[PDB]
């Protein structure tokens, strides 16, 4: 990984030590990016619902993961499952149980810094993985992209700024998650998020992290080329809100 400071350094060190799983996959790879394109063609708003027991954002919600997943199966384009343990209270067992319970695409959201974590995602039933430009050297990012692609996954590449985008495009990203998160305030910079979206080629599938969980924001972004939306706290708090977001 890159050399880091603070809690990202900590979580990367934890991740490097994470024991791998041994399990045979007995679930198809259900492509998230393709399902998003399908929703776009059908004019159905495509929302990727997070399951996250905790978040550094103040998030502290206990709710049954299977009940949540089965509810979202009806509405969401896919699920994003936090599997990082220390800051998000995630677990591989929770991912496995969720994957064994629904047949919509599942993104394993963690801090992937070694190949065996991609093996873990595959073996546990996830359909793809998050890769984070800001924690990986360029060579690592390219290699891990290729390694995920070796399983038939297309990873979601997380960018937070223009430097991350330059790297992501150079290494061949085709599925990009645009955050533009400030870690002091914990707020999405909407202006910058929009600038980044405008800089992405038309042949990249684009997912925006939503801070403001409202229909009008979705409509503006969709107009600007965004294909799908990641939404976390508001859906963990009130799952049924997704219905009003998709109309
Ligand atoms: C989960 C709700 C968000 C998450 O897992 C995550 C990971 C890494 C990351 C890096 C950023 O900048 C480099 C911004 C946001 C973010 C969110
Ligand atoms: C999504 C609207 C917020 C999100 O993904 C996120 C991820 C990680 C993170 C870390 C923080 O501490 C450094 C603060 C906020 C925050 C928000």
């Amino acid at each position: 990984p890159r050399y880091l400071k603070g809690w990202l350094e900590d979580v990367v060190q934890l991740s490097l030590r994470r024991p791998s799983v041994r399990a045979s996959r007995q679930r198809p790879i259900i492509s998230l990016n393709e399902r998003i394109l399908e929703f776009n063609k059908r004019n159905i708003t495509a929302i990727i619902a997070y399951y996250s027991r905790k978040s550094p954002s103040g998030l502290d919600v206990e709710r049954d993961p299977i009940e949540y997943a089965k509810f979202m199966e009806r509405y969401a384009v896919g699920l994003s499952i936090k599997t990082e343990e220390k800051y998000f209270n995630g677990s591989y067992e929770t991912l496995r149980k969720i994957a064994s319970s629904v047949s919509i695409p599942i993104l394993m959201s963690d801090f992937i810094v070694k190949e065996s974590q991609i093996d873990d995602a595959y073996n546990l039933g996830a359909d793809t993985v998050l890769l984070i430009v800001k924690i990986l050297t360029e060579r690592e990012l390219e290699s891990l992209l290729e390694y995920a692609r070796s399983y038939g996954m297309e990873p979601l590449i997380l960018i937070n700024d223009e430097n991350d985008l330059d790297i992501a495009l150079r290494i061949g990203a085709r599925f990009i998650g645009i955050f533009s998160m400030n870690f002091e305030t914990g707020e999405i910079n909407k202006e910058n998020q929009r600038k980044l979206i405008s800089m992405i080629p038309s042949n990249v599938v684009k997912v925006a992290k939503l801070g403001i969980s409202e229909r009008n924001e979705i409509e503006e972004l969709r107009k600007l080329g965004v294909n799908a939306f990641l939404i976390s706290s508001s859906l963990m708090r009130n799952p049924e809100k997704i219905k009003e977001l998709i109309e």
